[PDB]
């Protein structure tokens, strides 16, 4: 593997274990690949309240420590709040929560997991009687200065942001009196939507850009256009995964690697869990990053259109 240091003095391993699956999938489903990935190396882990798996995420970190396979301390673990907790006097209630449902003392990295509020409750989707879903309008700063509250507390050593636009991240970098910077921006960043822009602003802030989707997303028929482009089965990709001797995943993993992102990989299949792990195997030359550069045709594999009338669209801006 290999560790990049945050502007927080901490360290987080640039290669990430993606844990979300589909509600179809079995909980314990997430128990079982966790210990695989922690097993084939992987020692950043993503979750999120939202996924419904911390609990059994936890319970893999948990395992995998009683094993004698890892240390606490070694084990990079991430959490994220979600939209309807944004209102300050949530937040460090929501992080004890995801802390309580994985049986951790401590969370390595807490995340807003998107600027776009939502109605608060208890319920991860409010909606009206038309079917509507509730927007709620938050001081996202007011909800930053709750989660510089949670990493003074030691409940999260880290604190970053999550879907965040060049403006929206201006927003808390300029808040008066700013104790934290973001340690990250985790936002979805493939061949397809490279994010250059916004991960050369990043850059020039010590805020280290995370990607998601980097392996083209899941595509779930809920939230994804099945007529989208399938982004492993690119041919400037596959071609150049037949030229390293390796496969497009791992051609668009290590082009995230070499520009200085940070890039998550989930799966559930134990031969591809370990085959991800590669990612630092091989290099790709600087022709052939050049290459992976010039497929970006902005595409968003989620379904966001929805919400684009929300206030905090994070997609209004060019980047
Ligand atoms: N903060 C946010 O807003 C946000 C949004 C979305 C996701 N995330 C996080 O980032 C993670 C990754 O995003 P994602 O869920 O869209 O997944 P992804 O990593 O883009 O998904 C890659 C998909 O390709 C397959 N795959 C994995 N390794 C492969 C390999 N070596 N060769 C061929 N296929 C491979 C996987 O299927 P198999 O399981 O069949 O291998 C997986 O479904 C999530 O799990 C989550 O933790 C965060
Ligand atoms: C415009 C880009 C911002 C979108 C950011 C948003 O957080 C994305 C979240 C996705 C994950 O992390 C995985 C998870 O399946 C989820 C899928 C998308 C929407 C769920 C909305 C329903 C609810 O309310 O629960």
């Amino acid at each position: 593997q290999q560790c990049v240091k945050l502007n927080d003095g901490h360290f987080m391993p640039v290669l990430g274990f993606g844990t979300y699956a589909p509600p179809e999938v079995p909980r314990s489903k997430a128990l079982e690949v966790t210990k695989l990935a922690i097993e084939a190396g992987f020692r950043h882990i993503d979750s999120a309240h939202l996924y419904n798996n911390e609990e059994q995420v936890g319970l893999a970190i948990r395992s995998k420590i009683a094993d004698g396979s890892v240390k606490r301390e070694d084990i990079f673990y991430t959490s994220k709040l979600w939209s309807t907790f944004h209102r300050p006097e949530l937040v460090r209630p929501a992080l004890e929560n995801s802390l309580k449902k994985a049986q951790l003392d401590y969370v390595d990295l807490y995340l807003i997991h998107s600027p776009m509020s939502l109605k608060p409750g208890e319920e991860l989707s409010p909606t009206d009687e038309n079917g509507k879903v509730i927007f709620d309008i938050v001081d996202l700063c007011t909800t930053w200065e709750a989660m510089e509250k949670c990493k003074d507390a030691g409940l999260a050593k880290s604190i970053g942001v999550s879907n965040f636009n060049r403006r929206q991240l201006e927003m808390i970098l300029n808040k008066p009196g700013l104790k934290y910077k973001p340690v990250c921006n985790q936002v979805e960043c493939h061949p397809y939507f490279n994010r250059s822009k916004l991960l050369d602003f990043c850059k020039s802030k010590d805020i280290v850009l995370v990607a998601y989707s980097a392996l083209g997303s899941q595509r779930d028929k809920r939230w994804v256009d099945p007529n989208s482009p399938v982004l492993l089965e690119d041919p400037v990709l596959c071609a150049l995964a037949k030229k390293h001797k390796r496969t497009p995943a791992l051609i668009a993993l290590r082009y995230q690697l070499q520009r200085g992102v940070v890039v998550l990989a989930k799966s559930y299949n134990e031969q591809r869990i370990r085959q991800n792990v590669q990612v630092f195997e091989f290099q790709l030359t600087a022709e052939d990053m050049k290459a992976i550069d010039g497929l970006d045709r902005n595409l968003h594999y989620f379904n966001s259109d929805s919400f684009a009338s929300h206030p905090n669209y994070p997609y209004s801006d060019e980047y």
